[PDB]
């Protein structure tokens, strides 16, 4: 079944610049910014778009080795990014995917929103650990200060 967790988080970084750097350059920035929370980001397959294979690892000490994400959706005009985790970690014989979105709002003062959805789908049917979804926040909001802090600091990259 599908249980679907959502939640918002804010950014001092305006959401065109976000888009560029946080969603569309993740793949390159979070190893750098943030190498205590993701050891490194390898393209297995695709150049970023629709149906791009990227395995994700994790530094030595983290709960789960790798998961392997699909990218589903790349949309520039709405700042959409979708993506799926579809093998490692926590997938297996009760989880068969977690689909997420992520939109990037505007906001007058010239920072941002994120809304997220993060859709587990299980075979099960076992239940979605809470501990797993509280942990897939605090990774999210990891990696966004750790970007928010090099977008800052770095103003010539991504403009």
């Amino acid at each position: 079944g599908v249980f679907n967790y959502e939640t918002e988080t804010t950014s001092v970084i305006p959401a065109a610049r976000l888009f560029k750097a946080f969603i569309l350059d993740g793949d390159n920035l979070f190893p750098k910014v943030a190498p205590q929370a993701i050891s490194s980001v390898e393209n297995i397959e695709g150049n970023g778009g629709p149906g791009t294979i990227k395995k994700i690892s994790f530094p030595e000490g983290f709960p789960f080795k790798y998961v392997k994400d699909r990218v589903d959706e790349v949309d520039h005009t709405n700042f959409k990014y979708n993506y799926s985790v579809i093998e490692g970690g926590p997938i297996g014989d009760t989880l068969e995917k977690i689909s997420n979105e992520i939109k990037i709002v505007a906001t007058p003062d010239g920072g941002s929103i994120l809304k997220i959805s993060n859709k587990y789908h299980t075979k099960g049917d076992h239940e979605v650990k809470a501990e797993q979804v509280k942990a897939s926040k605090e990774m999210g909001e990891t990696l966004l200060r750790a970007v928010e802090s090099y977008l800052l600091a770095h103003s010539d990259a991504y403009n």
